């Protein structure tokens, strides 16, 4: 099928994973900001959560 | 660019839950327009970059 993204994520669904896969960010989410807010998150949970933010929003 | 620098700015500003709830309201409407079938190409590759930033990196 087509190179591209769309192909992708239309082989996800037809794999019946698509719900499946953002639960999953969902859940790394949930994880991250419960450790940061502990103040038990890592560094590279920091950094983790930091670049997931920016790619999501600006700043 | 110091990732606990990033965040304990934004903890200290009381700002950690905001933040993490805009980035679930990006979450929710990509996976609503991947299911959808009217995400963009850029839509479908910031998904793609989500997922992977979330459970590929410190997995």
């Amino acid at each position: 099928k087509n190179g591209d993204a769309k192909t992708f994520w239309m082989e996800l669904e037809d794999d019946g994973k698509v719900d499946f896969i953002f639960e999953q960010v969902q859940n790394v989410l949930q994880s991250l900001k419960q450790k940061i807010k502990d103040g038990s998150a890592t560094n590279k949970e920091y950094i983790q959560a930091m670049i997931l933010v920016n790619e999501a929003t600006i700043i």
